[PDB]
């Protein structure tokens, strides 16, 4: 269930990460004391009132799946603070940068299946993540990754088109064209993001459309430009990524199918990914 917390019930010990909208802490929770992650959002960073935030908090807490992170608790005050379980190995984007030399095909494909498996769970429950990226995927173990930041894009008022945050970046390079142009988020726009995420892993954490300023993405997308085939990728893996980047949303694969397609590949990993020394 969702626990309602007082400030006195937890401590923030170390800064794990920072963002435009807030900061992630390594801390403890004393309901005995156990270690947690604590996401604090800077005051007035959300367009939602406290009733609406508390509602979205219960949805995030109800999330029950191996590959999606669950909200354990919330502290509501002038600033929103969120507690989840701590992942020993941290963010998957950083991991594939630290471990380029050491990561095999099997692993890379297993992560793709799991992200899909979690994204499919969200789709079945009629929920849209709205911010899928590698930075937003955490490592429980090398063999087990989890999707994180579910519900945050909504708390930060991404859906509400009228809103324009000040100093708030948009993950434009992770967004479907219809999300860029019309701020329309669907399960199928999530698939687009899924494709960019796979690309991030296949390149071992290189930046999408590097050198290209954000304001130009829509127009280069409309010219039909896409992220290039990653050196380690066979063309069969790349076409899956490419299919995710279709102008028509209903033609993009579904997470349900992507599990089957990536599972097939993960049973013969070497055939689909060419990595030296593996
Ligand atoms: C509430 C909440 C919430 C909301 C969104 C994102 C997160 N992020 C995390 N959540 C849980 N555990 C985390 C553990 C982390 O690392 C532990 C040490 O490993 C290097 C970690 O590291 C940040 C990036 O470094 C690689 C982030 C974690 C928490």
């Amino acid at each position: 269930l969702l626990r309602i917390l007082k400030e006195t019930e937890f401590k923030k010990i170390k800064v794990l990460g920072s963002g435009a909208f807030g900061t992630v802490y390594k801390g403890l929770w004393i309901p005995v004391k156990i270690p947690v992650a604590i996401k604090e959002l800077r005051e007035a960073t959300s367009p939602k009132a406290n009733k609406e935030i508390l509602d979205e908090a219960y949805v995030m807490a109800s999330v029950d799946n191996p590959h999606v992170c669950r909200l354990l608790g919330i502290c509501l005050t002038s600033t929103v603070q969120l507690i989840t379980q701590l992942m020993p190995f941290g963010c998957l984007l950083d991991y594939v940068r630290e471990h380029k030399d050491n990561i095999g095909s099997q692993y890379l494909l297993n992560w793709c299946v799991q992200i899909a498996k979690g994204m499919n769970y969200l789709e079945d429950r009629r929920l849209v993540h709205r911010d899928l990226a590698a930075r937003n995927v955490l490592v429980k173990t090398p063999q087990h990754v989890k999707i994180t930041d579910f519900g945050l894009a909504k708390l930060l008022g991404a859906e509400e088109k009228e809103y324009h945050a000040e100093g708030g970046k948009v993950p434009i390079k992770w967004m479907a064209l219809e999300s860029i142009l019309h701020r329309i988020y669907t399960h199928q726009s999530d698939v687009w993001s899924y494709g960019v995420t796979v690309w991030e892993l296949m390149t071992f954490g290189s930046k999408p459309y590097d050198g290209i300023p954000a304001s130009e993405i829509s127009s280069i997308l409309e010219k039909g430009e896409r992220l290039p085939q990653p050196p380690i990728c066979t063309i069969d893996v790349y076409m899956i990524m490419r299919k995710c980047w279709m102008i028509d949303a209903d033609s993009r694969p579904k997470f349900r199918e992507l599990i089957i397609e990536f599972s097939k590949m993960a049973r013969d990993p070497q055939r689909y990914l060419v990595i030296q020394g593996d």
